[PDB]
C-alpha cells in the first residue's frame, strides 16, 4: 500500500497519530499515512527536516513546521507552494475558515506555502487572591510586582527571558504592540531604527523589557540570568503574575490535582478522586472539570496579554505549526490530501479537546464543547485575529540568535544604544 509520511515533534507525538489514523480511515484503502516523529526540541527538527530535503529523502512527503520557518523553507525550494496541488484544492482549503493570524504565518513572497493546523498565543495568568484586578499594561504589571514585593508577597514577574526563542518572542510583542517592526514586509530592510517613530517603538520596548529586569522582588532568573521556567514559578507560589503559552492551563489543573501546587489543593476534593488516569494525565468527566476549574478559579485566573499603551489592545506573537508538502514527494496528490483531512473541523476539534492544542479554524470558537473546556476562548480568539508576526525572512535562525544575543542578558540592556545594537545586529543577519 502507499504510504505517506506526516513528520511532527515527538511533543505531540500521540496526538498527530490519532488525527492520521483517523484520517486512514476516511481514504478508503487508497493509501494510509504514517506520522513520524521528531525530536521534542524544534532546533534539532528544522534540522532533521532539511538534511532529509538536502539528501533527496523521497519517502519524506508532509512536514509540521514552526511558524518562522516558511521564509527559509520556501526559498530553499523544500516546501511546494500551495498551488502545486494537482487537485487545485489545497489553496481555498487553507484560506477557508482559517483564523488571520495563523493565516499570515504560512505565506512568503505573496503566496501560500503551508496550510495552519495548530496555533499559539500568550495570555496572562494571575493570583486573583493577591491581585484584585489583572493589570492592563505593563506599567500595571511592574507596579503590582512592586506593591506585592513591599507587602512581603510573591513578586516575581513569571516571563521566558533566558538567551533564546522566547526571548525573541516577547521583545516582537512589545515591538509590535508599539507600533513597531524588526523588518520591512518583504524582509529586505531593517526598520527597528530607520525612522523616528521605528526607532520609538524599539526604544519603548527596550524599556519594558530593562525596567521588568529592574522591578523591586524580580526573578532572580532574570536578574540573575540563572535557569528557571516561568511555569513552575507560578506554580510553586513564587510568582502572582506571569505570562505563558495556554498550556499553562492544563498544567495547573493536571498538576494541582496531583498536589503539586501549594495554593491550590485540588487533590482535597473527593470528587476529584480517580481524575488521574493510569500515565498520570487528568482526565475528567465534564462534571469533574467543571469543579476542578471553578475551585481554581479563586486563586487561579486569566487575562489579556498586558498592552504596552494604555487604549491600545496587545499585538501577541502568534506561534504554532503549519503543515507543509516537501519537494521530496512522490505522490503530490496523495499528500495535499492527506494535509486537508489532518486539519479538517472534526481533527481540529479533536487536536483541541483531546491534544490540548489551540486550533485555527474561527468556526471551532464558536463551538460550545470548545468554549466549555476553553474558557478563555474569547481572548485566545481576539489575539488570534489581531496577532503579531515575527520577521519573516529567509535568514531567521542567524537573525534570532543576533537579536537574543543583544538583548540577553535583559539587565544589560541600555534602551537607546541597545536600539543601535539591536539594528546593527539585524543589519548583518540580512546581509548573510
Ligand atoms: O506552548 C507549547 C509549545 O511551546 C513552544 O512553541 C512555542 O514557543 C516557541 C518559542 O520557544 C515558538 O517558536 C513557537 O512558535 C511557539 O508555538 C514549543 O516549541 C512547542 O513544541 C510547544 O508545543
Amino acid at each position: 500500500g502507499l504510504v505517506v509520511s506526516f513528520y511532527t515533534p515527538a511533543t505531540d507525538g500521540a496526538t498527530f497519530t490519532a488525527i492520521a489514523q483517523r484520517c486512514n480511515q476516511q481514504f478508503g484503502g487508497r493509501f494510509t499515512i504514517a506520522q513520524v516523529s521528531l525530536p521534542r526540541s524544534p532546533n534539532e527538527q528544522r534540522l532533521q527536516l532539511a538534511r532529509r530535503l538536502t539528501g533527496n529523502d523521497r519517502t519524506l512527503d508532509v512536514m509540521a513546521l514552526d511558524v518562522v520557518w516558511t521564509a527559509e523553507f520556501a526559498e530553499a525550494g523544500w516546501a511546494l507552494p500551495l498551488s502545486d496541488d494537482p487537485a487545485g484544492l489545497a489553496e481555498n482549503d487553507a484560506v477557508a475558515d482559517t483564523l488571520p493570524g495563523p493565516l499570515a504565518t504560512a505565506g512568503w513572497n505573496h503566496k501560500l506555502y503551508a496550510a495552519p493546523v495548530t496555533t499559539n498565543t500568550q495570555l496572562l495568568w494571575y493570583r486573583p487572591d493577591l491581585v484584585n484586578s489583572p493589570p492592563t499594561d505593563w506599567n500595571a504589571m511592574i507596579a503590582e510586582a512592586a506593591r506585592l514585593h513591599a507587602a512581603g508577597e510573591p513578586s516575581w514577574i513569571a516571563v521566558q527571558a533566558n538567551q533564546g526563542e522566547g526571548l525573541v518572542v516577547w521583545f516582537n510583542t512589545l515591538l509590535v504592540s508599539a507600533g513597531g517592526s524588526v523588518l520591512s514586509e518583504d524582509g529586505r530592510h531593517v526598520t527597528l531604527t530607520d525612522t523616528p517613530a521605528h526607532r520609538a517603538a524599539t526604544v519603548s520596548a527596550l524599556q519594558i523589557l530593562k525596567s521588568v529586569a529592574t522591578t523591586p522582588g524580580a526573578d532572580p532568573s532574570i536578574t540573575r540570568t540563572e535557569e528557571g521556567s516561568a511555569r513552575l514559578a507560578f506554580e510553586q507560589g513564587k510568582a502572582a503574575l506571569e505570562v505563558n503559552w495556554p498550556f499553562v492551563f492544563a498544567s495547573m489543573l493536571e498538576n494541582a490535582v496531583k498536589g503539586g501546587v501549594p495554593f491550590l489543593p485540588l487533590n482535597r476534593i473527593p470528587q476529584l478522586a480517580g481524575s488521574i488516569n493510569d500515565i498520570g494525565t487528568f482526565t475528567p468527566s465534564d462534571e469533574q472539570f467543571r469543579i476542578a476549574y471553578d475551585a481554581s478559579q479563586q486563586v487561579f485566573g486569566f487575562a489579556p496579554y498586558p498592552a504596552v499603551a494604555p487604549g491600545q489592545p496587545a499585538k501577541v506573537t502568534i506561534g504554532g505549526l503549519n503543515l507543509a508538502v516537501a519537494k521530496t514527494t512522490r505522490h503530490r496528490a496523495e499528500a495535499f490530501e492527506a494535509v486537508r483531512c489532518l486539519r479538517d473541523q472534526h481533527n481540529q476539534r479533536y487536536v483541541s479537546l483531546e491534544g490540548g492544542l489551540p486550533a485555527v479554524r474561527a468556526s471551532l470558537y464558536s463551538d460550545p464543547q470548545f468554549q466549555a473546556k476553553y474558557p478563555m476562548h474569547a481572548i485566545i480568539r481576539q489575539q488570534l485575529t489581531d496577532a503579531a508576526v515575527r520577521p519573516a525572512t529567509p535568514v531567521y535562525q542567524a537573525l534570532s540568535i543576533r537579536l537574543a544575543a543583544v538583548l540577553s542578558p535583559i539587565t544589560e540592556i541600555d534602551p537607546e544604544s541597545t536600539a543601535d545594537e539591536l539594528a546593527a545586529q539585524a543589519q548583518k543577519a540580512i546581509d548573510g
